[PDB]
């Protein structure tokens, strides 16, 4: 049975602990105080700091980084070791070097492992290890990382090795980020929701309260946001094929590839990803309003009104068969447009993404990506066709709120049309090998 | 090239066999009788278990359990060998040891691999190698267990190692389950799907038979699943978050949080997942059912009489902008709260499971957990006002069916509202490092 | 730092180099010209063949297949040497060799490791490696390929390995074909699409033509595709459970199961999931085509013009509790029906169906497989018994289009109720594990 020792009987070390007791391992605590330790777990023994470093050959360091300094004081004792640093650091870029940097400078003698940074006491503790599955494990001594991957597959846990210990400056910023990638598309779609509501607001219960005034005020409910997302939805995912419209171009300029993109174009390529995501979501909601407008008490009372209207005077409706077409045009294209939107979705998954060649990918994503931005847009051309674009429109001085929307997508088709000429374009398959 | 040997030439046997073949392996099957072994591959002998263990150093026993005798007549020719070990069991806790350690205990001179055991044979002749995709390897001698992932991968699998071999207990738990999980949440929904169903059908079918003789039988089609769904959905919603308030609370009554949850609770910790993803099914439902009303001829039919009656007698509506706000609220609140509900049953999948640390785990199953069951307790709220709990609503002694559904979530909304205030929340944050 | 050498300094060799000065390796180019090398990063010389193979260990072929006949000039300096073929070939199946095998062959005095063959250099560049993450490693020499593999790592990626240098035929097909399996499923609903299209053409825009001659022609705007792509999507469904029903009859008349399908049939099996998925696509258009049914402006209309023509002429309908059943009959059916055909669906996700074992996998893919193909067939039959199938149905000679859509799952049903009928079953017990 093996011996592993951990130092530092605190919040991690007590719940680690704990775990390797319930899967054999012979569990020795070093502390500060040997005597004095009252929570612990049954089967393993407190020892002193020197004392329980002579016992095992896995150690364990459970401490943070500023009480890294009574390493020093062992260094001796510590040769030829397998040190485990796990810890972390309250925020990003706090130290110019890693924990694990730091501590093989500590202790020269001995082998550092990053491991079990990623993962909670808590879920060790409670069993419910959900997210934190994989545990990653970096450093230089292959032999001694095998044993260490040895202990966390006994723990019924995932060892992701990842490479040489260069490596450990990014694992460590790993689980101190929340959602560092959205951070753009949140912002961006943000500004882009207020601004569109304090329009759609001015010109659907302003003026209304101005001329012809009546209430008009619960459109905020349903009506409003049927017309901030889908705008919303729009604008971002023409965003998504703008960067790829504008380095393009780029290339064309430089008349060759090797050159860097210009810092920010190049994070705005990282968060393609991250944009075509958040359309999705506001597109879902499109979606989901649009089919629930049968429902809308105001949805019934204007078809009952409108009917009534209808009976009691004798005109009737000659059923225009060209209005016929446009309410039945745009419906089919924004369900081909929204099915092939969700195509793409489809394929963002981790695993959906891992089966699938890049071939195939850029297939889904690029070729088929510009068959969903045809298809939105033209879902609200043709629904822009009943209104016509009509001066008996614009309520002061501004216009129906879509078209604000079209100047983006409408200016990236054209752009793209302009790179699919084989004037331009087999210029763009030379300059993918080596041109001047 | 390699010298693949294998006990036993029954179905396993056969179909493990062909598959070497194709990949280029010695195959030497040993059987109880080398003279008649009617059906067998082309290049592949068969010899006595004797003469085949001489031959080959990687040894498959494609054999049950009960017949294990003949091996110790032999274990001085299994010295040093690699014994693949791939039996299953008919039944979980058949009997108190694992095959892989009753099999090492029988032949101490060889190295035992658990392996082979999760793949069906059907599926190697088969080539629909679908989810028998991975392969468990566990065992100890870690040099012997390299050389039996170099086989795994050479017939096109996946080799999953998992530790030492006190994970082969787990491993043989693994093939003969069949929903271990959703045991509970099947149970508790059905038991709370017939209840409500003939709790619905007195109200709904019965009550119009006894005053108002009419028939009214067929809402048992759509509307009465339009009603036991939903309030489904939201009860196995509010159980889910009902562990997180209750272990909250007996953390407080302990002053600890090293203690052991009392083992009830500690199984429906286990299954809040398996909940959550039921309760992701029944509101998928009762979105389909409400988008589709406008499609029902019962829905049909009653628009056309409402409005032949406003037709030939000259009465209207006078559009009361108060229910012009309810009906469309409780739909911007079902929306809403619908959307963050495909939100977490997305993170749920175990790729985006893996790919996101806790703290953003936690951020999306907790954070916004609660925010998907204010939404959805907000929805029904709203539609409860529309019936305003008045006297003339329950039939005989007994209410409209949906407040019963309102006991759970209203009882969890307020008892967190208790532990988000600083008068117990400041200590909540003390408990979770340790406290008296 | 380590040495690594890269031969051919062309468009992958300068992706390759610049990724490795990132992270740290003494990148020693070779060239044809050590004299003029234009584009190169900074840090990395340029040498001869001769030259930069003494100086590195692990040595990357950046060339086609053709040009390595100069390697046969300098295999005594490429002894023991490990050599990392990345090459790929323009189309399937054009030399009745791999690279890898062919490389090894020219210079017998080294390891080869197939690597790298699958990303591309753009994604190496800009960063943006999103299909291009794995990466496939295959060879002989196990202690060679550890070492490829610890560069993999290090380049941010993620090192799959596949076993023996006999899988290197498989590789490198992987990057070159483009949704193989996919073709029959395109075909076989194309020219099913395609068919029903002009099938129902004929019904509906042409009858009207001949005869009460108006326009009607609005019809294949929505009306047609909600009538091909729904029956698309039965008979694409009942063809994938139809393989199914005659190899367990085609198992019958051999009275075996040890004998080869006949290689039309084994193709068909191997497409079961291709098909699926591809009639979830159309059953889901049909989902969005039938929710969108009230919001058609001919929906709208005819709903206007019957509600007045039974305002003005004072005649009503006795609300036929009959009607009531159907219309919310099938309705219910197929929501039910859809919800399961999406549950096969969810289980069809690569990472879903790696944490499934095959009984659970086999409990929802053909116990509950049927059930949707049941749900799905009484959907269109209850919608059928409306019509009733009268002789005032059919315009021509031919029937109302969906009929011939159900020649195929009707089939299916009836021959699988054939084949749970104990006398036939029991014999498909003993069959599955040996009988003459
Ligand atoms: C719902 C949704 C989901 C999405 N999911 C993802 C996702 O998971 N991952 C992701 O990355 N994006 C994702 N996107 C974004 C979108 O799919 C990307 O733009 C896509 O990956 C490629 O689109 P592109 O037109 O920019 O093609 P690209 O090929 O990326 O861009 C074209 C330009 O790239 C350069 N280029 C491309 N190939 C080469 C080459 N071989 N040599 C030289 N230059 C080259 C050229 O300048 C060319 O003009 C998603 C979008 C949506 C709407
Ligand atoms: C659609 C859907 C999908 C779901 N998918 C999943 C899923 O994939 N996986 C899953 O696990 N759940 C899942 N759930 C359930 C739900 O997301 C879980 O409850 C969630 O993981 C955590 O919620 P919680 O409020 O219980 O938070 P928790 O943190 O689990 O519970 C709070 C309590 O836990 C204890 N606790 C938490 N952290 C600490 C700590 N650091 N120290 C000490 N005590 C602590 C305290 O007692 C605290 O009061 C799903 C639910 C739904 C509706
Ligand atoms: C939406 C959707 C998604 C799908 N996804 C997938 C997918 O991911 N993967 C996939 O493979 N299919 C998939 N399918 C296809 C379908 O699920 C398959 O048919 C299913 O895997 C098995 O169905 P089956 O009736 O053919 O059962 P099978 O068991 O495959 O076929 C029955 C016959 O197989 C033979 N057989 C089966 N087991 C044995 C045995 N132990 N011994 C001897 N003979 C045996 C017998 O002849 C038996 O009569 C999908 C279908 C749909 C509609
Ligand atoms: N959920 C988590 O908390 C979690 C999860 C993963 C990783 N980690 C990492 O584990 C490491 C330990 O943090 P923790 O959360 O577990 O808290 P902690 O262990 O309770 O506090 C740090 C430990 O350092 C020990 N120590 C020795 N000398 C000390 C000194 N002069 N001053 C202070 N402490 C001294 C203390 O125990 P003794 O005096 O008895 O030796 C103390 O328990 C951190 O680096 C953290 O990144 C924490
Ligand atoms: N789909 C599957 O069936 C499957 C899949 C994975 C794993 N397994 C496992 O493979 C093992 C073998 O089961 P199986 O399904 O393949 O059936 P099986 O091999 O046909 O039956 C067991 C084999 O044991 C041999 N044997 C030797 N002495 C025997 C004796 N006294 N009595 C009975 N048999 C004797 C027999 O062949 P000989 O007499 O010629 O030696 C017989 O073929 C099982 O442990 C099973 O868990 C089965
Ligand atoms: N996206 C990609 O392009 C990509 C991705 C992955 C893998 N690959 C593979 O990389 C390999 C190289 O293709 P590549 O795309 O990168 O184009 P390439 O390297 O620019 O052209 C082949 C290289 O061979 C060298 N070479 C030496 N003698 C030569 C000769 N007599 N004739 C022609 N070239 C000679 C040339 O550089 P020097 O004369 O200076 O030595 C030339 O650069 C291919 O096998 C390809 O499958 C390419
Ligand atoms: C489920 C399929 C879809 C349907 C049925 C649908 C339906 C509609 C309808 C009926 C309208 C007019 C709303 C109104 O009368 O005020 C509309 C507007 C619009 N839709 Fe869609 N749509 C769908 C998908 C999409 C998609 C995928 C996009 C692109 C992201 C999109 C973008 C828009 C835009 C920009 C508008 C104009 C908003 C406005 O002017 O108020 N729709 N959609
Ligand atoms: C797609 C978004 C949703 C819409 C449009 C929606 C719509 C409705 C409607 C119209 C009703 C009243 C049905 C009737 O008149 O009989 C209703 C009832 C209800 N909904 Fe939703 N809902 C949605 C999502 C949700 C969600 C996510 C939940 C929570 C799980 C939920 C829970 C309920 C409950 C409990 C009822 C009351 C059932 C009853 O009293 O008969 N709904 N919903
Ligand atoms: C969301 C659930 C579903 C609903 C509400 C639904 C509704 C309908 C409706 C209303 C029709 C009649 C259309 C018309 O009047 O012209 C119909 C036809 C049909 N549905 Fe569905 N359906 C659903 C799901 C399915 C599924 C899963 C299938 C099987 C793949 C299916 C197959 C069919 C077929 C074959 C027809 C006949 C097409 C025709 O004769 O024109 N449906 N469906
Ligand atoms: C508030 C919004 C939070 C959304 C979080 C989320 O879903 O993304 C988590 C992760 C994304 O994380 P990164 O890839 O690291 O950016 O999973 C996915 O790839 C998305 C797949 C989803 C495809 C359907
Ligand atoms: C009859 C219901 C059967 C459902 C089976 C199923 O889908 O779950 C299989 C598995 C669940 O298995 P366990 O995680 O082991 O409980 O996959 C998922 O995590 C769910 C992801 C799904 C997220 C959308
Ligand atoms: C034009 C249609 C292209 C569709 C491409 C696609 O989605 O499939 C890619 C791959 C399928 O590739 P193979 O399994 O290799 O056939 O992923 C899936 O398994 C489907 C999971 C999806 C389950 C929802
Ligand atoms: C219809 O609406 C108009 C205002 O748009 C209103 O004046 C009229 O009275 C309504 N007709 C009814 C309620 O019959
Ligand atoms: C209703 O439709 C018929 C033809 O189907 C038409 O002749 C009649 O005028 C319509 N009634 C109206 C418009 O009131
Ligand atoms: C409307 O319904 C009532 C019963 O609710 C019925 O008595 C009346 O005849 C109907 N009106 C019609 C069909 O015009």
């Amino acid at each position: 049975q093996e011996t592993v020792c951990i130092f530092g009987t605190g919040d991690f070390g007590r719940s680690l602990g704990l775990k390797m007791l319930q899967c054999g391992y012979s569990v020795v605590f070093g502390s500060r105080n040997p005597q004095k330790t009252t929570l612990l777990p049954s089967g393993a023994e407190v020892l002193s700091y020197s004392e329980a470093a002579k016992k095992s050959g896995i150690i364990i360091i459970a401490i943070h980084r500023e009480h890294y300094d009574f390493l020093t004081e062992l260094t001796e004792v510590l040769n030829g070791k397998i040190l485990v640093d796990i810890s972390n650091n309250l925020k990003i870029n706090q130290y110019p070097e890693s924990n694990a940097e730091y501590l093989a400078h500590l202790v020269p003698g001995a082998h550092v492992v990053k491991a079990f940074n990623t993962i909670s006491a808590w879920a060790l503790q409670s069993g419910a290890l959900d997210a934190s599955r994989q545990v990653f494990v970096c450093g230089n001594d292959s032999k001694a990382k095998q044993r260490v991957m040895d202990i966390v597959r006994n723990l019924g846990l995932t060892p992701m090795d990842q490479g040489s210990l260069m490596a450990a400056k990014e694992i460590e910023k790993y689980p101190l980020q929340l959602f560092p990638m959205w951070r753009f598309p949140f912002y961006l779609s943000a500004v882009l929701c207020v601004f569109l509501f304090f329009y759609c607001v001015i010109r659907d219960v302003i003026y209304p309260y101005v001329y012809e005034k009546k209430d008009n005020t619960f459109r905020m409910a349903i009506s409003i946001p049927n017309r901030i997302f889908p705008i919303t939805a729009l604008t971002l995912l023409a965003l998504v094929y703008l960067p790829g419209v504008i380095a393009a171009i780029l290339q064309l300029y430089r008349g060759t590839k090797y050159r860097r993109f210009p810092d920010w174009l190049d994070h705005w390529m990282l968060c393609r990803k991250q944009l075509g995501l958040v359309a999705l979501g506001f597109a879902f909601l499109h979606v989901l309003y649009t089919l629930v407008i049968p429902i809308r008490y105001y949805v019934r009372w204007r078809l009952g009104n409108l009917t009534v209207t209808q009976a009691i005077l004798k005109k009737e409706n000659p059923f225009s068969t060209s209005s016929a077409w446009l309410s039945d045009s745009y419906v089919a294209l924004g369900i081909l447009g929204f099915f092939l939107f969700v195509l793409l979705g489809i394929t963002s998954l981790p695993s959906v993404s891992n089966a699938v060649n890049w071939r195939e990918f850029r297939f889904v994503q690029s070729k088929l990506g510009y068959l969903t931005l045809i298809l939105c847009t033209a879902h609200t051309l043709v629904y822009g066709g009943k209104r016509f674009l009509s001066p008996s429109n614009l309520r002061w001085y501004l216009p129906a709120a879509y078209v604000l929307g079209l100047i983006i997508p409408c200016t990236v088709l054209v752009i793209k049309f302009v790179l699919i000429m084989p004037c331009v374009d087999n210029t763009l398959t030379r300059i993918r090998q080596g041109w001047e």
